[PDB]
Formats: structure tokens, sequence, C-alpha cells
């Protein structure tokens, strides 16, 4: 297994080349034999491995699953991102994630296959920021899911303020940011992605389907998550680099264009409910909402509900 990814990795640096299991076995320095089995061991874990005589292995395709030895070459083209861990399963990106930042300064994310056709992913940054300036952060990030998910979608893709994504009528990726600070001030930003892939309508069903929505059912050609991950993690640190450089009045009117809150009358949960529609977003990326009493509200955080 940490045989299998760097054979994994070795194979996917190499492609289109085809590769020897003695080129293999020499540059992990290990067994002939060993290649054999972690060759097998691919294959029997779904990776489309072509293997000829007297020219060697050749990766075709990865399955839909998460591996590590892969995902490390996205990292080592990353200035932002450290490294990344990556899971099968486990219950929690956001609490694996809360844990791994203590007693450092690392940039990282955290990836499982489930928590298999959707993405859950968890980002820890390290931005050195006033605490005027957090609550733009879902701001900057949430363009950046939109335009990743975008390239993908046939169909417009739209942002629900404050942190959901939408296809048309279907939520197809939510996400939340929690932060963690010092006696002093913010020790990191974590925040957490879920995305929908390629689940069919079948797949939701639970009193749910008609609202939430997939990359694939948008998507005319199959979907890579590979191919998503990486232009993922690409407008992520492009937005990031957005958020600590740019006010977000800079991003204000890409923001506006590209939500789906306007012109119509929504439920607002403060903190309690009231109706009205959305008029404007902010300098400072307040919600200006007007109720149903024709009252003007400032709102710097409510869910919106259709």
């Amino acid at each position: 297994s940490k045989y299998s990814q760097d054979v994994l990795q070795l194979l996917y640096k190499n492609k289109p080349n085809y590769i020897s299991g003695q080129s293999i076995a020499e540059s992990l320095n290990i067994s002939r034999t060993a290649v054999k089995k972690v060759i097998d061991q691919l294959k029997l874990e779904g990776c489309k491995i072509d293997s000829v005589n007297h020219k060697g292995h050749l990766l075709q395709q990865l399955p839909d699953i998460w591996y590590q030895g892969i995902i490390d070459q996205y990292t080592k083209s990353s200035a932002l991102f450290d490294f990344s861990e990556v899971y099968d399963s486990i219950d929690s990106t956001q609490l694996a994630a809360k844990k791994s930042l203590v007693g450092n300064q690392s940039s990282f994310f955290i990836l499982s296959d489930e928590q298999g056709q959707g993405l859950w992913m968890s980002v820890v940054l390290r931005p050195n920021v006033a605490f005027s300036m957090i609550s733009k952060f879902n701001l900057f990030i949430a363009l950046g899911i939109r335009d990743a998910i975008q390239h993908f979608s046939q169909d417009e893709v739209k942002v629900k303020w404050p942190n959901d994504i939408y296809i048309d009528n279907g939520k197809v990726c939510g996400f939340l940011t929690e932060m963690v600070a010092n006696n002093d001030g913010i020790e990191a930003i974590i925040c957490g992605i879920g995305i929908n892939l390629t689940q069919q309508l079948e797949n939701f069903d639970e009193s749910i389907r008609h609202r939430a929505t997939s990359i694939q059912l948008h998507d005319k050609n199959k979907l890579d998550r590979y191919q998503f991950l990486e232009r993922l993690l690409q407008e992520i640190e492009k937005r990031y680099n957005q958020f600590l450089t740019l006010p977000f009045s800079e991003i204000r009117e890409e923001y506006i264009a590209a939500s789906n809150i306007w012109n119509r009358t929504l439920l607002f949960t403060e903190n309690k409910q009231f109706k009205g529609q959305a008029i404007d977003l902010d300098y400072d990326g307040y919600l200006i909402v007007r109720d149903e009493a024709g009252e003007s509200h400032r709102l710097i955080s409510a869910d919106i509900d259709f």
C-alpha cells in the first residue's frame, strides 16, 4: 500500500509511456515480485493498467477512488498546499482537519472518498488577517468552487449566499468555514467542502431529490474526478490569493452576477425568521434584505431558504 501508491504515482508520472517491471522495481528499490503483486493489486482496486510483454505497464484510467500517491502530484505543484491527507472513509474531514492543524502552521487539505459519488474535502489555511476580513472568505471561496464546477457543467452554476452552490434548481455543493484562534488571533481557517460529483437522481431519493443535483448530471462527458479536483484546487488557491489581496468590493459585482437569490421572496433565518427579497450585497459583504413589512435589514449571516 505504501508500495501501492509509489507504484501508482510512478505510473501516473510516466504517462503516456510504458514502464517496465524492472524499472519500477529499481526506482522504488523493491523486488520484481513485489511490483507484480502491487500491479495486480492496483488493477484489483479498479485501476485500468495496460500491461504488455517487453514494454511494461501503462496507467490508462484511474477508478472513482482517491489515491494518496496521485494526489501528492497535485500538491507538489502547489504553492499553497504543503500536503494532503487522503482517507477511504472517516466521519468528518472537518474534525480530522481541526485535529491535524494543532502544533503546526501547515497549510493542507484532507480528502475522503466517503463521509463514492461525492467529494468531501476540508482545507486548512493560515491567513494572517484581521478579524474584520474573516467573513469575506466565504464570498471569495464560493466563486472559486462555482468556477471549477462550471468548467464541467453545460448548465449555469450559481451561488446561494452564504454557503451553497446550485446548478439550476439543484444544490450541487455546500461548504462550511470554521475559524480557530489564539490568545493572540487567528490560528487557522478550516473550509469544509461537500460536492456532488457523479450521483444519478436515483442516488439522492430520500425526500431531497427535487433539489439536489451532481456535476455529472450536467456534464454530457464522463466526469473525471481527478480532472475536477485539480481544477477545484487551482480555483481555491486563486480565490484565496484574491481574499488576501483584494477588498470584497472588487469581486462584489461578479458575486452578484453569479447569485441565484434575486427577484423572489425568500425565507430568512437570522439568529429569528422573516420573509423578504434580497436586494443587494453591500461593500462589506452584508446581505441587504427588504422584508414584507418593507423594513431593510442588514445580515452578515443567515441561512437563505427557498
